[PDB]
């Protein structure tokens, strides 16, 4: 929550991704791929699963 209403001040929208699923591997994968060429801010949650 702290991040997402910074990143709401900010007025920047994020991608917030879950990692737990199987599809969340490739889903942030393609997320940083096409957010490091447009500056965008990427969010993945609970990334300790993996």
């Amino acid at each position: 929550g702290h991040v997402e209403d910074l990143a709401a001040e900010q007025n920047t929208q994020i991608t917030s991704i879950a990692i737990g699923s199987a599809e969340g591997f490739n889903q942030a994968d393609k997320a940083i791929n096409t957010a490091v060429k447009s500056g965008r801010w990427v969010m993945l949650k609970n990334v300790h699963l993996a």
